[PDB]
């Protein structure tokens, strides 16, 4: 029921994955930096994570080829509406070919929700790509599986 995210260079982040082999920690490569995504009902394993509660989910986080984060800043007063709005998003996407998982992540240390989708490939995500409570513009970051 929790997700911890941290960012940094892939070479460094791999040292974290290696230390915690029992943990479900995904490493993916983005444009600004690489990302670790740790799904767990327990404690973080990172210094200074971004911490989240999983408020919606379909699918398991395993070995996706590709990850998409929609980073959506939301006013404090807007959180009920936003969560209500976006707990009607898993139902359409989950039938798309190559969809692996979705998480809707309520942020515990910021105003920025994350809608996380995992995909077999970037191509699968792009096929789907044909388908005020907000304090700042939202933005999407994408990440590829690392070897």
């Amino acid at each position: 029921m929790k997700v911890y995210i941290t960012y940094g260079t892939a070479d460094f982040l791999k040292t974290i994955v290696k230390k915690h082999p029992s943990e479900n920690i995904l490493l993916m490569q983005g444009q600004e930096n690489a990302i670790l995504i740790h799904e767990t009902s327990g404690d973080t394993v990172f210094q200074a994570p971004h911490a989240y509660e999983v408020i919606d989910q379909v699918g398991e986080i395993k070995h996706p080829g590709f990850a998409v984060l929609n980073n959506i800043a939301v006013t404090q007063e807007g959180r009920p509406l936003f969560e209500n709005k976006f707990k009607n998003r898993a139902g359409k996407v989950e039938n798309e070919p190559g969809f692996e998982a979705i998480r809707v992540l309520r942020p515990l240390d910021s105003d920025t929700y994350v809608i996380l989708t995992l995909w077999e490939t970037e191509r699968a995500f792009q096929d789907w790509q044909q388908s005020s409570i907000f304090s700042r513009p939202s933005y999407v970051t994408t990440y590829f599986a690392v070897e």
